[PDB]
């Protein structure tokens, strides 16, 4: 019943869409070790809406279709605990990971106020959503080409080092 | 008249009422660019270009945002600044001067190729096309391809001249953080 442009119908189409998210998620990662919280997690947020996109698209003739899932003992679970697992998916549903990102890169002022980023994201949060960003990638396209399983070694090593 | 008469008729909802405030949004620019910078040598060009354009439209937006009449009610449709739709918002350019060390860095050419792209807002194209993939004509092209890394350094040296020559001098902290800048843009030169 819905549809888009944006349709994959190459094998090849998703690998090249894997490779992007792949760098992204390496940039990321780069942002968030050098200290720079607000701008990763604007990027993670926006991992996840790549990732929703891609998997949808593959199929297809906010739209987070991407929802990595959660099973006690899991790499996720036991990384950020399900106090942060909780609220991410909550905004997610609601879409105030819209709010959310929009704060990690554009100063904004309400209510006669001054919003920058470093004053908005936590580092706790920046390291929670970039793991679900990760989680998100790999629940979603890890396994449907060879290719994604060489490029999971990657994000695989990336998460662990974060995660410990 | 780029930028001035935005300031004079329109009003937004983003408006700098106190220096430490114009400081805040400073050295939010400052992140952006170290951000930028520390990509486009790690490699990442499309994904520095796409903060590069952002700096650009957040140096013009605090620039204005001092200046521009305050409307605390008007919507996000009806707010110049506040939405990153309207091109005009970028309106807040590098001053052009040749010999500068922006001409003496990238050259003549380009710089009409940015603003060009700056007036028409192809700038805005051009940065969807650093961050997402799209599938046009039924062909699909990902932020790497679109995006050269002689063109991600270019935006960059352009985006710290836009802050510089844009807010450099309204305070003493302003003089601090460029001398930080300055370093990046004659990194990137040599």
């Amino acid at each position: 019943t819905k549809e888009s442009k944006f349709s994959l119908k190459s094998t090849d189409d998703l690998n090249k869409c894997i490779d992007h998210i792949s760098v992204l998620i390496k940039d990321a990662y780069l942002l968030y070790t050098n200290e720079s919280f607000a701008t990763s997690t604007f990027i993670s947020i926006t991992i996840i809406e790549e990732v929703g996109k891609t998997h949808i698209g593959m199929f297809i003739s906010h739209a987070f279709g991407s929802l990595p899932t959660i099973k006690m003992g899991g790499r996720l679970n036991k990384a950020i605990g399900d106090e942060m697992i909780d609220k991410i998916v909550e905004d997610a549903e609601t879409g105030e990971l819209i709010s959310i990102r929009e704060s990690s890169l554009y100063a904004d002022i309400i209510d006669d106020i001054l919003e920058v980023p470093s004053e908005k994201i936590s580092k706790e949060q920046s390291r929670a959503l970039l793991l679900y960003a990760i989680e998100c990638f790999d629940d979603s396209l890890v396994g449907y080409t060879h290719h994604s399983f060489e490029v999971s070694e990657t994000t695989d090593e990336l998460f662990e080092k974060l995660a410990n």
